[PDB]
């Protein structure tokens, strides 16, 4: 389903990384936030929703979504209810970037552009646009 | 051309809003930043580039792009060198949102989903995915 996203937080260097994965394609978007707050989550979802047609969202930590702030963002946007990899890539480019923030966006870029390999080879980034377009 | 973006900053309530416009489609992405810094611009471009195939970027204030930090982000991502409207929509939803940050993302959502009207009617959001997909 083209409207399904997965959203979780992961930790690195005492910082929090918000990671969204478009399930059908493997495409991700990430943000480094100070702390794991409901206000940060609602904001992130609002941004995601104004860019892709987000219908439902899943998470591995359900308590992530209980705040009224998050519920308010989902209601308004009309939303209903890679970490190892991303972390690896992030590990690989970490020295090239001065800040974790920058290493993370570099990792997202690398991951989304990586072609599945072979004749043609499509990346998660190509896959998401095709799936949404076709739909 | 599907790879062209326009990027500028605008001001509201003593805050700075970074606005990116995909020229061919009218699709926008925005971020509210504390100040108009080169580090903020490079970061924003890195995020944009890992999500869309960004080839060139234009701005109405060329000095915006002179920092080594911005030039470093463009080099790495391989990048070469609506305000009234957005501001209006933002004006319209401002009371509904507690913070400017939130009103801005609501405005972006509204603008990207607005269909051109008529039989079929496509929005900037639908247009960008089609243009990139087809390409």
């Amino acid at each position: 389903s083209p409207g399904i996203w997965q959203l979780d937080c992961t930790h690195l260097e005492g910082k929090v990384i918000l990671v969204a994965v478009h399930v059908a394609s493997g495409y991700i978007e990430a943000e480094v936030i100070p702390a794991e707050t409901g206000q940060e989550t609602a904001y992130f979802l609002l941004k995601l929703a104004g860019r892709w047609p987000v219908k439902t969202v899943h998470t591995d930590n359900g308590s992530n979504f209980t705040s009224t702030t998050v519920k308010a963002a989902c209601w308004w946007a009309g939303i209903k209810q890679m970490n190892k990899e991303l972390k690896k890539i992030i590990g690989q480019v970490r020295d090239q970037a001065e800040h974790l923030k920058t290493a993370v966006q570099m990792a997202v870029f690398i991951h989304n552009h990586k072609r599945k390999g072979g004749i043609g080879g499509y990346s998660a980034g190509e896959r998401i646009v095709d799936i949404i377009a076709t739909d």
